[PDB]
């Protein structure tokens, strides 16, 4: 069982600054930290992670997913959630669970960031937890796909 | 370690109808499967359970957990999500951890409902999971509350 | 048929003051009215009527309806038409027939009365008839319910 | 009392398809149910009928009924409802009961039907019901202007 | 010199009441008025007037002044000034002066009465001196014409 | 196929009147251009003009399409495009496919130019090429009749 | 003249949370001083405190105060001061002064903060001033209420 | 008969320059034309003239004419029409008609020129004759006081 | 302690137009009444007033308060109160308590009247009391010091 | 003449998700069908085809259009249309006719699709006629070039 | 060149306080580092400079600048950026550059700092460098009119 | 000192038309210029540039500086900076001075250019003065980053 996570602009930069609201860890360390929480739960899951500035590259890559083994995605578009219309209508034709991630409120800072198109677009949502959030969505994913495979085969 | 669970407006309706957004699944079956998850994990959690209709109920709860044993409230607002400035200044004198769930993306619906004061008042928000919500905020939980007792003792 | 009626925030105070924009008579008039338009009508209706000023006894109250022996709501949920969406979501549940009075015309008022989202989650919505509009809640409800009665004997036969 | 009964633009379609959305009842039948609520209740009351898809038709007919002999209007402008500042301002100086109908709760629709200008100025508003809003609007008007003539014989004498 | 004067929707109903905002004096009184003042002045203007509760009237009455002996175009669009575009294209096209009335001044009434697409599309606009304001309409519209014959015949 | 074409407000003002922003084609050379755009395809298509200022006779020439000869509406409604729910309404029960048409490009002028209510009821439209949209439209309609008839007849078949 | 001090949602919390926005007195020590203000003053004033954080209650409140031997209201509606047109239409009826007091400058704080509709309905409202805004209102009370009595002496007397 | 004209922020920069929708002819220009227009027309009125770029100013004038031999006001209050609550709440209190002028259609140009607070407070506005407009507003000024000293006299 | 009593545009008109909304009380009398107050509580306050109808003369006299011997403002900034930035922006930079007191209740009017960028700018905000508000706010004024000055030995002592 | 067709972000996923609001028929089919028009017309045109998922793409490929081969372009800038400044600037400069194409009617879908800056700055837009739409894209763009280009000898000869 | 240097209001209070938001430099002190600036440079500018809390001070001194031997403007019109267009029209007006100037970033703050009527109206405008955007303005308005100069010349002589 | 100058989408078009909006001169002129000034001043500067119509380069390359021997970035993000939170999230985190540039006034063209996203996070930004406003950032980039080293010289000492 693949899940993709797709971590969008700046998500890079953890660690490397405004640990005031982001923390010291790096996306490196919470990708560790997303193993470990396979291997302690002992999780079929494997995961791949792939982070890019390009809003085209996150819609080629949930685009290459389709009619791929992927099974799930854990995404968190970054500035891109806010904007990407192009985004949100590549998540709704993934055919596939999509969850969105961030590790801030979003809720709660400025105005502009209240609007998601693509977490409106996703099954579901995660925000201001930190990099829990990420092993949050993966506990979800298994059991959303648990779930779906239980109406496949009890069909 | 006493985690309260409140659940607002039309939450004690679950089961008893709208399945087709909601499930069969009922409020008392969702406190089950939050036990069940206790047990499971071996997590040295005591939930208590508490639903209403009433804002000032919901007010009075918050209030009353503070400098109570209870260590953090895991809340779905309801309705009062989006209109409870009194909800939200209560969370915001809560002095504990506060995590909000909503079974169904509130990012994909009316438009009324894309605001949550609440949630903005709320250290992290999960939207969109169903019933399995709630047991992603206890994973939340016992992690951030750990997290506090390391910065705790190791101080 | 057992119609629940109900009445939100301040609808206790009618004829105890504002006689000019809502009239001389109370609540408690208005009532007997309907009763009084059941009794002569023969009509198989027996009315039970709540009044509160509270936003958690109205979802209750409509809660409480949902598989009782009451075949439909009549409500004017006040200044709560405006404001609670949990009062609308209780309505969007309740699984029977509901109508929204008003005494005023809100859509002649302030900005701030003219959305109702209580009414919108109604089948149906009655205003600015004053007392009367609860008579015409009553005349339409009986209709409605009899509509229900006929399609669903008839479906029961095929 | 001569009552006129204005219905505006597609309101003649009624029936004449989307039976879903409104039903497969059309205007002609709507107009013969208030007529037979009319017969059945042996009401002093003779109804006049009028559908246009003009927004001017409708004002003429408003303007027209200025010193007529018609006692009352029950009005559903349709689409002008949303729109028409110049149907509202007709009925503002019609000088005689105008209540509103829609078959649709326009409360529960696209946000373009929220407003209503026609409805603000009318002194009552019927919305959800379907056809029955019609005989509503009718109970509605009889009670009316029964009302009207007992204030002003109770007056005279004073 | 013909001047058109169009009148919109409801015009017709002043006296006929509302006296406590319009007045008792009707608009057949407004139009013998206005040829007192022709006649006072020595005003070499021959008036007709036009009452509709049409939009397309008004239209088809604007259009069919192109390319007639109609100079000028004095206007009360009625309740048609807040709402038809139509109207003001029609204004835009009819290759002369045309000058808007009001009665009332829509500045200081409700606000769906303070646009005006016929105004915007006027050369100037008259509100809120009642009757008089059509007097001051022929006499603008007098100067406007004599100032654009004088641009004829000295060039 | 008999194909209706309705134009709506100053569109009979073309070529009479603004050269820049328009043509100085005028509206019944668009309607020659259309006709020969037929006869030199030799498309089965009878085209039937209708020019107006009037909202209600717009919606009147719709509602007389429906159950008549005309298989498909061409539409330009000028300046009703932006202000007119009726018209949609009328557009949205046609039953026959509706294609919207502007010679100018609705997206690039005022702001109040922005929305059309009839275009959102249309299955398409046509904007911003002047009176080669109105062509254009023409193409459009023959190739979903043709495309509509195949299917009918893809379909009885199985 | 007895005076009814109504505290609305979380004000009970006072010198219990966020030492820094609101103070480190609590709601009873206020309560306190304005007993002391009365005393030292040597008003005639009989002091009712009432803490709630339901809507409902507040109401009830209001409503009770109605042709009871309360002279006038005191009101923090907390934040149903931004929200509830139910407790404003409350306020609207009930036949005395009432002025309303915020611990904090609602003008200078989250947006969703800077509307009352509650203050709206009272005749004064007081903010930013911290706990003293309730002697302020104290003082305004005691002074709308004697002008009041004296302007009812004026004129009885003519 | 002492009708006070006063004229706001830049007017006095008329002729001075902008010609291409404002003209060559000055304010002073303006004021003369009037002049010629009550001895035309052997109007019993004796002007007054008063141009200033302070919103204070104005206040002061209005203010200044209450209780004076000033039976009217024509203003035009310039950019102030779209900002000046206080020129508005001076009008509101003058006592006697205020009439507002403006040379261009502000209807007809950008969207913040659209608002007039003064024109809100004044019984009447004319907007888009250029130099005109205060000769139109002469004539009503002249006919609003007459008709008020009719409902003196015969009372 | 000097205060200094800035009256905003129009203020000067009291009780010389509008005996409706306002008083009939003059801006002379409200003063001798401020007056009064403290010579009657024998409070050590020397009161300085200053009206002006000029946004610039508002802001010089607030600038010219700091560094000065005055130690509280007291303003009514009037029209300006609305739309006033600049104003605001010297209140910021008073170095001293300002408070703002309205005549009328500014939630209860016309829409442009709820904004207040001065009152935000402002420490607390008085209004709908009529002219007893500018006695609310010297009482305030008094406290709102001696409280500031108690602090200060409070600290210079630990 | 060599004319640029280029397609945005999602629509290399045509026929591979979502029979229902697009079509069965994939990005490569539609392509094949514009030859297929062009070459049954025996058109001299060269078509060129670029798909996308990038904005930057999409402006290099405008770009590198200008002083090129290329004598017009035919776009469907996917969702980028409602957002992208960067494109509609890029249109703006491209020197050469750019019509605009949606599979689907954008002003009948969701608010934040009616909004197009590309279409704005693009000659024309064509909308909800499914692929349909590029064929007469083909025909609008050959047409364009041929008046164009008797415009030019039309005018070089006076 | 005779430049003329126009501070709004409140910027004579640069550095008696808000040390922190705008720093410690004084008005007198920038003006000092401009005439250093041009002195340095050993430009032929003089600086003349006019600081004003009055709206009608700073169009006063626009409007005595047309047709006098400024050639230049630089402008902070401070808090009036925001709601003066009567200084706007007067910047209109000036016939000569000129370039407006905020210390801080009026995109970064409150969001009734982000409109400048001003600013939209001069050539240029500079802010969020502190005290250096005046420098900057200058070596700017040098250029502008250098430039003028030279293209003036070289026309004369075409 | 190393400067690296950013250059968004459609930058690389100046000079390559609309001659008229923006000018005849290219980019690569202007980084001639800047170049010029720095070699004139004989500025220790060494300038990079960079062109792109790709958001994710220009975030790129302004992380691509983070811990990098860039001083400092002057950037022009083109139509991104109205549309871009991204650009705006790396410019807050780049850790050393931006400036943004326009050539052209976004205050002073249509709606949607007046945000900008980017400039809000940049320390400064310059509009309207052309290809003048990269010199005038220049200037500044220069004394912004002696200002720095001159402070942390003076800290280190103490
Ligand atoms: O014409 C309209 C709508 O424009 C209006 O919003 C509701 C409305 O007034 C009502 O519910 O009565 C009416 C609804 C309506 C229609 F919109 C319509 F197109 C019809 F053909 C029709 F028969 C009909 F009843
Ligand atoms: O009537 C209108 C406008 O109101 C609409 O915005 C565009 C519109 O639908 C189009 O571009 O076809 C049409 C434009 C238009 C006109 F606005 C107009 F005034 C004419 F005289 C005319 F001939 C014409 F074509
Ligand atoms: O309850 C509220 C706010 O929601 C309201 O905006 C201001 C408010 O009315 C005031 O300043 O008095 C009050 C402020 C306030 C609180 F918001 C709050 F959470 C408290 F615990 C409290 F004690 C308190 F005073
Ligand atoms: O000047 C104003 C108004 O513009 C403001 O809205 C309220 C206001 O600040 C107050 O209630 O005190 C004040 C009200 C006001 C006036 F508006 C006014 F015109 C007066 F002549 C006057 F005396 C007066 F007090
Ligand atoms: O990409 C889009 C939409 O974002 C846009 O609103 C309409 C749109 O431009 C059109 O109707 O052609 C296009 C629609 C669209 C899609 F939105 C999409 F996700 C696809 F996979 C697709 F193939 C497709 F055609
Ligand atoms: O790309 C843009 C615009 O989107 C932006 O609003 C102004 C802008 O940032 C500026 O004035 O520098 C820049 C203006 C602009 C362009 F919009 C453009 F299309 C060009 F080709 C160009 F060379 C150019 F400079």
């Amino acid at each position: 069982m693949k899940i993709l996570v797709i971590q969008g602009p700046n998500l890079n930069m953890l660690g490397h600054r405004d640990p005031r609201l982001y923390g010291m860890v790096t996306l490196d360390q919470i990708h560790e930290i997303m193993q470990t929480f396979v291997k302690q739960g002992n999780l079929d899951v494997e995961l791949e992670f792939f982070q890019t500035n390009f809003e085209g590259e996150i819609i080629d890559k949930i685009q290459e997913s389709v009619g791929s083994d992927y099974e799930g995605i854990i995404i968190n578009p970054g500035a891109f959630s806010h904007t990407s219309i192009a985004i949100a209508d590549a998540i709704m034709l993934a055919g596939k669970p999509v969850i969105e991630v961030h590790l801030t409120n979003i809720q709660a800072r400025e105005e502009f960031r209240k609007n998601s198109y693509t977490g409106a677009a996703c099954g579901g949502v995660i925000m201001g937890f930190g990099p829990l959030g990420y092993n949050m969505a993966l506990m979800a994913m298994v059991n959303i796909l648990a779930e779906m495979k239980a109406f496949q085969e009890a069909q």
